[PDB]
């Protein structure tokens, strides 16, 4: 049929737009995954920097607190030494000896902890510095790539805009019963669903038609579907 040939030519041309649009959407999604992968590499480094900063804040305060308590014990030991220089009774002399011994031993313990904290802060500062460097290098190595990816997406979006408007100008003059079938097939298969007979097989699924079924397709007087994949078959 003349009219069937026109309906086919029209859906065939819509089908080429739909294939491109499916391709574009897949490449967009792939570019967006590549961006999220880059963002996630940076976000991981920022998290490490944040955890290190909070840890440095705790060290700062434990260091300040330790120095202050060491100071306080040191002043108290000095007070005890002045007291002892003036005592006359052996029991008081001895109590001050014992107290100073005990106080000094606690101070010694605090000083060794303070040394430990200061060393942790020194090594953690080196680690923070290295993580900031790595954050800056990653951002630097990646900013040109991210902007090039985003521009590709832009150009995909704008090309997709054009293929949509073209699709809409063809849908107007296209047979609506055939389109309604086409569109459900396409949503199901995501590739060409109006397909020709090649080498006496369905070119969509590659399963051979019975000769009777080929006869039906050639008459071109009604929509004929592949008996195995359900795609629309046509001749030429
Ligand atoms: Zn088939």
């Amino acid at each position: 049929s003349n009219a069937m040939h026109d309906a086919l030519q029209s859906i065939l041309a819509i089908q080429e737009l739909d294939i491109k649009m499916i391709r574009l959407m897949r490449v967009k999604k792939e570019h967006q995954n590549e961006l999220a992968k880059i963002q996630a590499l940076k976000t991981d480094i920022r998290r490490k920097v944040e955890e290190k900063e909070q840890e440095m804040e705790k060290l700062k305060d434990q260091i300040k607190g330790g120095e202050k308590r060491i100071q306080e014990i040191s002043d108290q030991i000095n007070k005890l030494e002045n007291q002892q220089a003036a005592v006359k009774k052996m029991d008081e002399f001895n109590a001050l000896t014992q107290e100073m011994t005990a106080a000094n031993k606690e101070r010694r313990t605090l000083e060794h902890q303070l040394s430990d904290l200061m060393d942790k802060q020194a090594g953690s500062e080196d680690l923070l510095i290295s993580l900031k460097e790595s954050l800056s290098s990653t951002e630097n190595s990646s900013s040109a790539i991210e902007e090039e990816i985003r521009e590709n997406i832009r150009k995909i979006n704008e090309e997709g805009r054009s293929l949509l408007s073209q699709r809409t100008q063809l849908k107007e003059t296209t047979d609506p019963e055939l389109f309604s079938v086409y569109e459900r097939l396409l949503n199901n298969k995501k590739d060409r669903v109006v397909v020709p007979i090649e080498n006496r097989v369905c070119s969509g699924c590659h399963i051979a038609l019975t000769p009777q079924h080929e006869n039906l397709v050639r008459k071109q007087d009604h929509l004929v579907f592949c008996e195995h994949c359900s795609r629309i078959l046509y001749w030429q």
